[PDB]
């Protein structure tokens, strides 16, 4: 059978077919678990992606700035997976931050209500959809974000980098308050992945100064990584998630997970 | 002579004579330092009490939230030290958190526009303040700010403790902006220092903040902030001229030790 | 299916049936695997206890200091396993350190002939173990030791906690020569677990364990090894295959919370 | 005034001109501090380079294999210093490791024998000199060593890396002995220094794998440090080392200080 059979886990964050939330839900769903997926903008485009995938699975409006989607999203689950059930998993895989905040534009021409806009989207919203799903959630359950290594700082990344940084710490908090549930709170960090943004600037969508960069920092991610990385295959990084939202991490919460391979502890 | 002698340092974050910047500008002063000190909202009230320090200095009003302050900062303390000098030192030692994100409120209920005006002032301010110095200092200088080490959880800090991971992290790219002028930038990481709110409270700090003297392999007195206001001055110093984007923990070698 | 099926494990440590290697056998098997043991000393009594395991497995000698054992392990595995057949996995679950490194005796007052035999013991064999047993191994491959975290000093575990900082400095590289074969090497940093001193250390130990399970947001069961038993085994699968020369933690989460 | 004023500070490590403890010694003394000095094998050839100080300190002869020079450091240090003095600051800065644990030699073909010489020495003997030397210190005194940051692993470095690991480990945990007698114990965390054998590497001592990759680990220190890095001038970490022996870091202990140029704590 499968990792994750008869677990009804909400995954959050596709929005195209190469986004890491649609690997993680192909890879939940080819391992037996019931689904119940959310969007935030173009519900109409994602329903095109999400009928892409192995099964059909409820699709829920989910704007994590939004307090009324907050308020409201766990009865819609509720109604969604019935009354009675619960939810085993959560899978946070939202990020966001302004141009102004991260790529080529300087780190210190980033006014705060752009980086605010971004810490509460990559950031406090794990707190908060942790918040509204903590209570349908059933013990030994599993919630799961998305993370970039933030340790050290870099070109580009930027003010994500700060949110990411927010985001373990948010992270190792979301853990006390999940544990009064029995359930586990973790961060996969993975290395690079192509979607769009990242899968556009290379190119140079960005120019000469980036592209020539951010196709430095992939390149010695593979050379660093012991068992390499390639950043066209988010297969690895899926896989990871369902392993955190299954039943062989019973014992890990407030952690990361490194699904980078293994560039994170190697410097040259 | 003096740790900090000729050199221009501006010191913020004093708001009380308990303030850790206090005990930083006394210290500096003591050691020989050209200060500059700005003030939030009672200017009136810090002028009361910069008045008890060692030596007397000019005292700007800037409050990292006004975007007017900011873009007038360097051109009032030009004003203070006099054009065609500048500082040799930055000290960000500004904090703040509504009581919704810290304390005894649970962590899920601080909405995020509290926790995002904390996250403005903690961290965000540390970057608009070397943004708006930077262009006025001088080579080798030393931006350094406030930090309590968040790399774990714990209860009451809450948010805050999530507005300082992100000083750490803002800290490591102003690194980078501050390279770029020969500046270093760094975290001083204390422990808890004195500067209600029940009997759980009252018994968790005073419960963390006991076993943070027992964990110290030299022990920690909470009620004295000169240690830490040293580690401060070794920072704004010339010892340690190889190190920036990187955090010094003033805490007792607390958090070295487990038990 | 079980999480490993089809897969040859090789896993030492089983001493007793207190033995996070037993278990870590135990669960590799409920979960199919096919595995190869490998005991110390009492190669005897370690048969009466792997007798307890659901299915028969080969037991070979390993003296992880012997030259002569390391020199010809590949080849016994061959043999037990069969020729042509290789290992996707290795469980290093080794450690040792004598009395006078751990316990109540003064960390200043452990001589290196005991320090160094409990570092080659308990760190380098890893490194030599998988010098010995890569050449036998499958792509993608796992190869996955214990380790308890030594970010932080403490009271009695004094070098062994010593030696835990060299293996996880040793998994780092040995990560390296991994990856030229397709293999992931990774540590597995667990809370305590059950497996006369005094009172010092029957106050100590019960305070560290105690406070472990506190820290744990969910909370942590000394007698229970099961929880870290199946960390092992999801090293072992395939649902975790970009990650290596790291450290999952086994814990109830008690490293990412102070108090 | 100096920095160390009427500080009595034992340094070890000095062999060459080029050794980090030579300008660790040069800038105490430069600082008014009292120096007293240790040396291993060559006491003669040392003899020689420890003249070319600012002052003239006694030289007493350690091997810290030696189980003889470590019982009888303290009084030979007693009577060096005067009776009734005691010790402010001692320097540890001792390292060695076969060539068979570092350099070109594969990380699995090191004997055990050698990686354990290479610990004892790189490692334990800062317990061991801690050990002897705790009695004869001051309170608020400073023990500081020197450090190579390993967190993450690296080409060349190999069993040396595993014994800094250990270094580290060990440093925590001198700062519980020596807290007993209200003395800090930290490591001085240095980016790479011409000394001898890595200023021979240059040239091709290891050879054309070698050499070319010790110099890229080298150059890109300088580009990921933000103050750069300057790998033929050891004295801002000699400087490092004095701020530690010094009272204006009384606070901190069991810990390691960074005089790397901030290279690790940026990726790019
Ligand atoms: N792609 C990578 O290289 C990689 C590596 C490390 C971490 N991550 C993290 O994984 C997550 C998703 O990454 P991705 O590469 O799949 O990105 P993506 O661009 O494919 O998706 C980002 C998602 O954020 C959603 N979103 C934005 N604002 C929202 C809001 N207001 N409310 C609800 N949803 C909102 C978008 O709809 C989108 O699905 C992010 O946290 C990202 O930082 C990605
Ligand atoms: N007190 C401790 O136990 C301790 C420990 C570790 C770190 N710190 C850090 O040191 C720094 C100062 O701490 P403190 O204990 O002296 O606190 P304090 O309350 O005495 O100082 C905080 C300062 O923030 C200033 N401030 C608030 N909003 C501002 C704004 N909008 N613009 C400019 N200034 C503003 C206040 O006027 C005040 O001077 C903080 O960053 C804090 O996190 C304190
Ligand atoms: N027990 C715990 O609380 C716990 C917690 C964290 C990590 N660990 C780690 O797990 C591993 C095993 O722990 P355990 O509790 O099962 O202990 P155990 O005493 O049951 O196992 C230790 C094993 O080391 C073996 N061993 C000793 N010398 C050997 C040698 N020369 N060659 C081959 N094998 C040798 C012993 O035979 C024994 O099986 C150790 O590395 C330990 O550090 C244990
Ligand atoms: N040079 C660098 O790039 C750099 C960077 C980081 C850390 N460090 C560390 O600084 C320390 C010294 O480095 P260096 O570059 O000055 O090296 P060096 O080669 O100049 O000196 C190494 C010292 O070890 C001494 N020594 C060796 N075995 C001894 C023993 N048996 N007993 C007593 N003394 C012994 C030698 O006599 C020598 O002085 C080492 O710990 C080294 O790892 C150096
Ligand atoms: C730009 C530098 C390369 C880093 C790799 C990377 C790529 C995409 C990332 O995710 C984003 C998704 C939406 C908004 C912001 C970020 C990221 O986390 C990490
Ligand atoms: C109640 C929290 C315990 C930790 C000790 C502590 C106390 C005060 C702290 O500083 C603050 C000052 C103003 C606003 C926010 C934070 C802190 O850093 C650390
Ligand atoms: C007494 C130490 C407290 C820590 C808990 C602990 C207990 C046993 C441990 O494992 C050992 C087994 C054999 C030899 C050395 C170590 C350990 O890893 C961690
Ligand atoms: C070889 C890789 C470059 C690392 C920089 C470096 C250079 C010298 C180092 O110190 C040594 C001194 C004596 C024996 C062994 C090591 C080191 O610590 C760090």
């Amino acid at each position: 059978t499968g990792l994750l059979d008869g677990k009804r886990i909400l995954v959050s964050g596709i929005i195209t077919d190469s986004s890491i939330a649609f690997h993680i839900a192909r890879v939940a769903q080819e391992q037996g678990a019931q689904l119940v997926l959310t969007g935030f903008d173009r519900l109409r485009l994602i329903q095109r992606i999400t009928d892409r995938l192995p099964a059909k699975a409820p699709l829920l409006e989910l704007d994590v700035q939004n307090e009324e989607h907050l308020a409201s999203l766990a009865g819609r689950v509720t109604e969604a997976i019935g009354a009675g059930n619960k939810l085993d998993g959560v899978v946070h895989s939202i990020g966001f931050m302004p141009q102004t905040g991260m790529g080529i534009n300087p780190f210190f021409d980033a006014p705060y209500a752009d980086v605010s806009k971004g810490i509460h989207i990559s950031a406090y919203s794990y707190a908060s959809m942790a918040k509204a799903l903590l209570p349908i959630m059933n013990p030994g359950g599993s919630i799961v974000g998305m993370d970039f290594d933030p340790s050290r700082a870099m070109p580009a990344y930027n003010w994500m980098t700060v949110a990411k940084s927010a985001l373990e710490s948010v992270n190792r908090f979301v853990a006390r308050e999940a544990g009064k549930y029995g359930v586990r709170s973790n961060l996969v960090a993975a290395g690079p992945i192509r979607t769009l943004a990242m899968s556009a600037i290379v190119g140079g969508a960005l120019g000469e100064e980036a592209g020539a960069q951010i196709q430095l920092l992939e390149e010695g991610w593979d050379q660093r990584a012991p068992i390499g990385w390639n950043m066209k295959d988010a297969t690895p990084v899926a896989k990871t998630v369902c392993a955190l939202l299954s039943d062989w991490l019973p014992a890990t919460t407030g952690d990361i997970i490194y699904a980078d391979g293994g560039a994170h502890t190697q410097l040259l």
